[PDB]
C-alpha cells in the first residue's frame, strides 16, 4: 500500500515536528519535519516492514549504548561528505593551495600539553612498534612559514588503540598525543613511534552493520593533525604511512593522494632520544589558509574528549 | 550554499558506503541502507545542514541509545502511529478491516505474565490512590461466534504512570498490573485491577529532550493495553482509553482511536468480588478478531520485548 501523500500522514509529520506550534525553534522543527518525511516515504516506497523498522530501532539503542554513533557516522561516509561540501565551498570561493582536509575521526582528546618546537609523545612502552620522526614546515599559501602555530598530533599504537580509547587497560593520559608551537622558522617535530591501522570494535554496532553490508571495519595507518595559526584557518587533516595495503579501501573513506608521505630510513636515533640508532622519518610540510576577513567559515565544534 | 549531492563523488561515495556493488550479500538491507543515506545526504544539502548541526545530532543518537529509548522516540514522533496507519491500509485493502481497531504496542510489554482461565486479578501490589476496575468482555470472531480460550493479554500503569519492570521510583512485584486470561468456552474475560493514570516520558531522557526542543510535551492519557490471540485468527494488538481524561485527543504517541474509548461505569458490591471499596469501575470491552488469510497472520510483528519470571 501507499499511503504517503495521503491527508492522514502529513497532518501526522505537521504535527510530530509542531510545525504550527507556538514561535520556538524553528530551524530545528524544519530539519526534523524533513527527515521524519523522508523516513515515512523511504518505509512507504520500500515497503519498509515493521519487524524491519523495529530492528532498526533496536539498533539504535544498542549504537547509542555502544557510544559508537560518530563511529558509525565515518564508517557509513557521512564524515566524508561533510568534508566534500567543505570542499566545493572552497572551490567556489576560489581557494587552491591548502594542505587538502580530511576527516577528523571520533578519537580526538583535549588537553594535551604544547611543546615549544619538539615534542616526545611516546609515553607507553611498545615494543612491536618502531621508532618515528614526524616532521615539517607549516607555511601560509603565500609561502611564508608560519611561528607559533600549533601542531596537534593523534594516532594509535601497535595494536591499534588509541590512548583513552583502549579495551585493553588503560595507556598513560595523552600517549601517542601531542601538541607543538612551530618555531621561528615555521618548524614542528614529534618524536613517536610508527602507527598500525586498526578495526572497529568487532562486537559494537559499528560493526554489525558493517557485517550486514558485506564491508570491512579497517584503517589504514595514519596520524591525525589539527593545525591552526593566528590569520589562518584551523586544517584538519591526516597522512597515510605510505604502502599499507589498506590506503585505497578505508572503511571511512579519508585517504587523499596528497596525504602520502615518503617515509625515509634514517641513522642516529639515539642522540635523538629515540629508543633504537635506526628509526623511520617523514617529513609532512603543512599549508594553512588565511582567513576570509578574520573569519572561519569551517571549524567544527562537535563534542570531544579530555583529560588532564 | 553548495549542492553537491547529484555528482559523482558523492553518488560514488553512497554506493561505496552500502556496498552496492560488493560481493553478494544482503541485497534488500544494502537497499534500505543505501535509500536512508541517499536521503540523509540529500536533505543536508537541501537544508544547508552544517557539520555543527550535523554532530548535535549524531551527539543526540548516542544519548538516545544511551538512555535506551530509541522506541519512546519511534512513538514520540509518529513513527509507530504510521506503521498502524499503513497495516489499516492494507488491511482495508484486503478486506481484512473488520476486526476491533488496532493501536499502537508502545515499548512496555513484558513476557511471562501468569495465566488464568476466565478471571484474574493482576493488582498484586496496593495503591492506595487507585481505585478498583473491573475489565471484562466478550471475545468473538467476525462472524460472531465466540472464541474459546482465545488468550486476553493485558497492561498498564499504577495511580503514578509507571509500570511493574519500569518503575524509576523503586522495583513493583513482578507482574504487578499485567496478567493473561484464557477465555472460557463463551469466549468471556474479566481482570480485576485498579485504574491506571497517565503519565509522561522521562523528564531528563532523550525523548523529552527532543520533544521540548520542539516545543511539544511527552504525556499520554490513562489507557489500558492489550494483546488478543486465538487459533485460527490474527493476534490483535489494542488499547482503550480511559473516558474523561483531557489528553485523550492530545496523545504524544498519537494511538487514540474514538473506536477504543469504552463506557466507564459505577458498580457497586465491591467487596464479594475481592475488590477493597464496595464502589468500584467496570469497563466493558468486548473483541472482534479477524480469521487468518491463508493460514498465516501477515500483521503480527515481532520486536524486542523484556521478559520476567513470576
Ligand atoms: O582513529 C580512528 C578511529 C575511527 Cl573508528 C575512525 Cl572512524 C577514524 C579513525 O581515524
Ligand atoms: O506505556 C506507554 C509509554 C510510552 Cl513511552 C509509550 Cl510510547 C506508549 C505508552 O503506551
Ligand atoms: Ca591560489
Ligand atoms: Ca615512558
Ligand atoms: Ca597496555
Ligand atoms: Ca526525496
Ligand atoms: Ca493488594
Ligand atoms: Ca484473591
Ligand atoms: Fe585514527
Ligand atoms: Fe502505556
Amino acid at each position: 500500500v501507499k499511503v504517503f501523500d495521503t491527508k492522514e500522514v502529513q497532518d501526522l509529520l505537521k504535527a510530530a515536528a509542531n510545525l504550527n506550534g507556538d514561535a520556538g525553534n524553528a530551524r530545528f522543527r524544519q530539519i526534523v519535519h524533513r527527515l521524519l518525511s523522508d523516513l515515512f516515504k523511504a518505509i512507504d516506497d520500500l515497503d519498509i516492514t515493521p519487524d524491519e523498522v523495529w530492528a532498526g530501532v533496536n539498533y539504535l539503542n544498542k549504537l547509542g549504548q555502544d557510544g559508537e554513533a560518530a563511529l558509525l557516522a565515518a564508517g557509513i561516509g557521512l564524515e566524508k561528505y561533510l568534508d566534500i561540501r567543505m570542499d566545493a565551498a572552497d572551490r567556489a570561493a576560489g581557494l587552491d593551495g591548502g594542505t587538502p582536509r580530511t576527516i577528523e575521526g571520533p578519537l580526538y582528546v583535549a588537553g594535551a600539553p604544547v611543546r615549544d618546537g619538539v615534542a616526545k609523545i611516546d609515553l607507553d612502552d611498545d615494543a612491536d612498534a618502531g621508532p618515528l620522526v614526524i616532521r615539517g614546515t607549516v607555511t601560509g599559501t603565500d609561502g611564508k612559514p608560519l611561528a607559533g602555530a600549533l601542531v596537534e598530533c593523534w594516532h594509535a599504537n601497535s595494536k591499534g588503540f588509541y590512548s583513552h580509547f583502549d579495551p585493553t587497560g588503560a595507556q598513560t593520559a595523552f600517549n601517542l598525543r601531542g601538541a607543538v608551537r612551530t618555531d621561528a622558522n615555521g618548524k614542528y617535530e614529534f618524536r613517536t613511534l610508527m602507527p598500525v591501522g586498526y578495526g572497529c570494535p568487532p562486537q559494537g554496532a559499528t560493526q554489525q552493520l558493517l557485517n550486514g553490508l558485506g564491508r570491512h571495519g579497517n584503517r589504514p595507518a595514519h596520524v591525525h593533525f589539527f593545525v591552526s595559526g593566528d590569520g589562518h584557518r584551523k586544517l584538519t587533516t591526516q597522512f597515510n604511512i605510505e604502502g599499507d595495503p589498506l590506503i585505497w579501501d578505508d572503511f571511512a573513506y579519508a585517504t587523499r593522494e596528497e596525504l602520502i608521505p615518503h617515509v625515509v630510513d634514517k641513522t642516529g636515533g639515539a642522540a635523538l632520544g629515540m629508543k633504537s640508532d635506526a628509526y623511520k622519518e617523514i617529513e609532512f610540510d603543512i599549508v594553512l589558509t588565511p582567513l576570509l576577513d578574520g573569519r572561519d567559515n569551517q571549524v567544527v565544534h562537535r563534542p570531544r574528549a579530555s583529560a588532564d
